[PDB]
C-alpha cells in the first residue's frame, strides 16, 4: 500500500545484509518487519522492529539470526505512528540461494558380474540412502519445481542415467518410503531409442513411473551419443525430447550429457531444446547467475562402494 523494502546487495554467498524503507507516505516512529523462511512457514515468523527513523528504518538481517537457514525470507513491514496506530506498508522477499545436490545414479541392481560394477548400487543400499533423505528433512524435487528450490528445506535433486529397466527398483523403494510425510520424486534420464529394449524401461514401466507422481521423465539423447563428436543434433536432442514427451504425455525441459561430455558448441545446441541440462562434473550447484548455468549443472556422483555416511558428507 506504501513504501518500498530494499537491502543493501547481496549475492550467492552473502549469510547478511541492511533492509531499509524508502518512499514512506506517513510519519512514522517505528517500522516493525516480519519476517519468515518460505520453508519454514508463516506460522514461525517473528517481528523485527527499527526505530532508525533517520536511516530509513534500517535494519540488520543475517541468516544467524534464522539458524544458520538460507533461502527465500517473506517480509511484511507496518509502521508504527506516536501514538501507537499501526500502518500497513508493503511486502517483499529476499533470497540467500541455498546450494542444490544433483544425485546421480545408474544401475539399481544386485551386481551379480554382469556391467560395471561402479554402476551399479544394490536396491538395499539405495533404500538405506533414501531413508537418510527421509530421516533427515530434505526435500526431493525435479526440474518442473526448480522455481522451488529456495521455497523449500534441503532441497535435493534425485536422478538415474539411462532407463535401465532395474530402476524399476529404485522406483519400488520410492513407493514403499513414501508415505504422509515424504513424497519422494527423482529424475530419470531415459535413452529414448531404447524404450521397450531389451534391458530397458517398457512404455508400461514409464507410464507406472510417470503416473505414480514420483517420476519425471526427461531425456538422455536419443541414442546416448558423445555430443561434442556427431553432427545431427536435431535427431540426438530435439527429436528424442518429442518421441519422449508423446510417450509420457509430460513435457521433457532437461537433458543430461552423455559421458558428461559438453563444451560451448553442445551448450548452445542444448539451448534450443532444453531449459536444463546436467554434466558430471563434482559438487553441488548453487545459483550464480552466470551465462547458461543451469545447461552446465554439476551432479553428485554415487558409487558401488558408497556408504550412508559417504552419501550424507557428500550432500549436507
Ligand atoms: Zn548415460
Amino acid at each position: 500500500e506504501q513504501g518500498k523494502i530494499s537491502y543493501n546487495p547481496i549475492t550467492h554467498e552473502s549469510t547478511n545484509t541492511t533492509i531499509h524503507m524508502t518512499d514512506i507516505k506517513d510519519t512514522l516512529t517505528e517500522v516493525q518487519y516480519k519476517i519468515w523462511r518460505t520453508a519454514d512457514g508463516k506460522e514461525t515468523a517473528k517481528s523485527l522492529s527499527s526505530k532508525e527513523k533517520e536511516k530509513q528504518f534500517s535494519l540488520p538481517f543475517d541468516t544467524k539470526e534464522f539458524e544458520g537457514k538460507r533461502g527465500e525470507f517473506q517480509i511484511e513491514a507496518i509502521g508504527i505512528k506516536e501514538d501507537g496506530k499501526t500502518i500497513p506498508l508493503t511486502k517483499s522477499a529476499i533470497t540467500f540461494e541455498q546450494k542444490v545436490p544433483v544425485l546421480m545414479y545408474h544401475a539399481i541392481d544386485d551386481y551379480h558380474g554382469q556391467g560395471i560394477k561402479d554402476l551399479f548400487v544394490s536396491p538395499a543400499n539405495f533404500e538405506a540412502q533414501m531413508k537418510y533423505l527421509k530421516d533427515n528433512g530434505y526435500t526431493l524435487l525435479t526440474f518442473e519445481r526448480w522455481g522451488d528450490i529456495n521455497k523449500v528445506n534441503k532441497p535435493i535433486f534425485v536422478t538415474f542415467d539411462d532407463g535401465m529397466k532395474n530402476n524399476m527398483n529404485a522406483f519400488h523403494v520410492l513407493q514403499k518410503l513414501k508415505d504422509d510425510t515424504f513424497k519422494p520424486v527423482a529424475t530419470e534420464y531415459m535413452i529414448v531409442n531404447n524404450v521397450d529394449a531389451e534391458g530397458s524401461l517398457s512404455t508400461s514401466d514409464i507410464k507406472e513411473m510417470v503416473d505414480s507422481g514420483i517420476f519425471s521423465m526427461q531425456s538422455h539423447t536419443a541414442t546416448h551419443a558423445d555430443l561434442p563428436k556427431i553432427t545431427n543434433y536435431e535427431e540426438e536432442l530435439k527429436e528424442s525430447k518429442e518421441k519422449l514427451e508423446k510417450i509420457t504425455g509430460k513435457p521433457v525441459i532437461a537433458v543430461a550429457y552423455p559421458f558428461g561430455h559438453v563444451d560451448d558448441k553442445v551448450v548452445a545446441e542444448t539451448k534450443k531444446y532444453y531449459q536444463f541440462a546436467t554434466t558430471t562434473k563434482p559438487g553441488k550447484f548453487i545459483t550464480k547467475g552466470e551465462p547458461d548455468e543451469l545447461l552446465k549443472m554439476k551432479r553428485v556422483r554415487i558409487h558401488h562402494t558408497t556408504t550412508v555416511e559417504q552419501f550424507a558428507s557428500s550432500i549436507k
